[PDB]
């Protein structure tokens, strides 16, 4: 019979930048082992955050170039925002 | 034999407001197709955030009215907070 | 045949502290019923957040002591950060 | 994702007739608990057989009235055949 | 997590030959739709049989050339055996 | 969520004896690798059979001592029955 089920993989990525401010952006190659059967959906959020109040809080994250074999874990702030630390979390399921 | 398995669905919703401030709240209908066999659990977070530092950071998100066919993706700030941009992320599994 | 499937459990934990500031840290024991077959991965993020702008934003969360039977849902801010309210979200899949 | 899986149930039914000849036919109600999600297919054969050589060997079996709740395990010989003992086997899968 | 599951397909094939003896052998192509993910095992037996006592009972059956797409349902008697009617049953699982 | 699925294993076992009569009984250790998670059901039938017509046809088969690790594939004729060749088939599903 036909049933709908998912396989999920998940992970975190910690960036301890301070005493230096974090790079404006980061892109990390993540690999699924073994590859998924179907191209999975992937979402990303923040597990930890250390942002300076001297300017607005601007943070962004996403999963780019998602394939059955992996994806690019992306982060970026912009303009005058100063980020001191952060931890991205992500989950991918087909 | 009896085994525990999950089907998962996930998605994101971007709100680009600036030059205008984002509305105090938003409620968006999300449909699952096909419907889940069981009422899934759903959780919501933020994938992107642009908040003004001139006041406290107040953000809230939730999955309301969750059924096998979908749910209401909810967001709200409150009091004096000013939000310029945000992206919600959500995942539903049974 | 051999296939990859996941079982997922998820939940949220709300802390309203206002007008008192939330404790610097929190640790909540979470149970998985029934226990997982394999030790799951767990990720944690924020569903709601209320942080004072008088100081930098510093929030941290994680799943600690993860077993098939459960885990410790952990939160903490640090230094001078003042947090007024927060809601943690978590998802665990094997 | 969509996958093909089967749930299977199976069983045997022994008929010790000797010293009397087995009835020309038999029909036994079989129940699946719990019921299947989809009507299963069912096949039936012989695990044991004791047939007289004074006439031709004529045996027949089938799964009749198959529903998600169960089916009728059917057996019959015909004409001049004499059967002294027999055991039916069956398996149902969706 | 990794788990062992099977998909099964099954079927029957009736050969009514009387008043003529059945052919010494038969080979029928069986198609699996959709094809299995992995090459399944297949076993074959007799659900009905009508054999003349004037000679020894000799019957044979098997699943030949098994692939994910199908196989050849084979039957044969040999030597002096005379078969009047028979029904084959088969089940394929991966 | 909870679903019913089976894992199945199957196999055949050929005994060529002619021109000598096959033994009155046979018992073969069958191993499931890897073991099942739950004690499976097992049914056994005949895929090939060669019985002398000088006496009644008497054949018997079963799966004895079934565990998650394996079982004893049993066969026996009785009294004056002469069996020349036979092939057992079996399928085990949990
Ligand atoms: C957050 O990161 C995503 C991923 O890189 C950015 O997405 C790009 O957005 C531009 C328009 O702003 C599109 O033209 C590109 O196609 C997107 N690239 C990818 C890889 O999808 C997004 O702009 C970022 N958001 C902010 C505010 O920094
Ligand atoms: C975040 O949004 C949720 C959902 O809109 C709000 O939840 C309500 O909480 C009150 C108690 O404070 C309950 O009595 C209601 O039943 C909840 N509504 C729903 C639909 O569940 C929550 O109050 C909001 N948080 C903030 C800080 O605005
Ligand atoms: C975020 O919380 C995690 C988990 O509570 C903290 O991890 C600890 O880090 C220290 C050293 O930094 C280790 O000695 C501990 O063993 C870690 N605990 C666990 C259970 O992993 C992490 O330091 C916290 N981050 C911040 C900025 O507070
Ligand atoms: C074997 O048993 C099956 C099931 O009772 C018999 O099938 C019936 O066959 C007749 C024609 O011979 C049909 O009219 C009926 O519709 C069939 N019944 C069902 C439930 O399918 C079959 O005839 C038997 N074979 C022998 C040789 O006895
Ligand atoms: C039953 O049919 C099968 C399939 O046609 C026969 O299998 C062959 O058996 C010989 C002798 O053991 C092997 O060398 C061949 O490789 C087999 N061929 C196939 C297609 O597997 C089997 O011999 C038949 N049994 C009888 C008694 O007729
Ligand atoms: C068929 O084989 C089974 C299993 O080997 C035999 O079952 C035995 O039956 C006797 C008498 O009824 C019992 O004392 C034993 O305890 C049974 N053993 C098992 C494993 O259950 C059965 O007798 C055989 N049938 C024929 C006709 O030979
Ligand atoms: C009425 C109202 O919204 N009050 C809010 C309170 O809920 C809390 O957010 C506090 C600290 O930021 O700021 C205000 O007092
Ligand atoms: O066995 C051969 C032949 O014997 C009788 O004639 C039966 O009526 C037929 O159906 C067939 O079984
Ligand atoms: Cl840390
Ligand atoms: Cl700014
Ligand atoms: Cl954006
Ligand atoms: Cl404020
Ligand atoms: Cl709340
Ligand atoms: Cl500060
Ligand atoms: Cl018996
Ligand atoms: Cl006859
Ligand atoms: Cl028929
Ligand atoms: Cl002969
Ligand atoms: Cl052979
Ligand atoms: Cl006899
Ligand atoms: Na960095
Ligand atoms: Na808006
Ligand atoms: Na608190
Ligand atoms: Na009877
Ligand atoms: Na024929
Ligand atoms: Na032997």
């Amino acid at each position: 019979r036909l049933i709908h089920v998912s396989r999920c993989e998940m992970g975190t990525s910690t960036h301890r930048c301070w005493p230096r401010p974090c790079d404006t952006s980061s892109d990390e190659p993540i690999s699924f082992w073994p590859p998924f059967e179907n191209t999975p959906n992937v979402i990303v959020s923040f597990g930890m955050l250390d942002v300076d109040n001297s300017n607005n809080l601007r943070v962004n994250s996403s999963a780019d170039d998602v394939t059955v074999g992996g994806f690019t874990l992306h982060y970026n702030s912009w303009y005058t925002t100063t980020v001191w630390n952060y931890k991205l979390i992500w989950i991918a399921c087909d």
